[PDB]
């Protein structure tokens, strides 16, 4: 229960957040609604979405990051995710997502 969580921090510059959890149905439902509070929230332009905890992520997980997307351009922000495993990472590049929302291994690249 309650297993979904966002790390989010932007006391160094940079609106880093490590998402803690899988994506499926299940958590893509919360991921996004909290994500898309996350971009209001978060002061910073550049976001950097740490998915270092994520490792399965379904078509609802990556609708999820095109949602989130579009969130940051309302906001007039950067979008860029970050901590690609090798499920995660293939699943960027399997729609070019990673032109659409840059993508770093860390944030020696973010």
């Amino acid at each position: 229960m309650n297993n979904l969580k966002l790390d989010i921090v932007e006391q160094d510059d940079k609106a880093i957040v490590r998402v803690q959890g899988d994506i499926d149905a299940y958590n893509s439902s919360e991921l996004k609604e909290q994500l898309r509070n996350f971009i209001s929230t978060t002061s910073k332009k550049k976001i950097v979405l740490d998915l270092s905890s994520v490792s399965y992520m379904d078509s609802a997980g990556l609708g999820t990051l095109v949602v989130i997307l579009k969130d940051a351009k309302i906001n007039g922000k950067e979008f860029i995710l970050s901590s690609l495993k090798e499920s995660i990472s293939r699943i960027l590049k399997l729609t070019h997502l990673d032109k659409i929302f840059k993508i770093t291994d860390t944030v020696e690249e973010a």
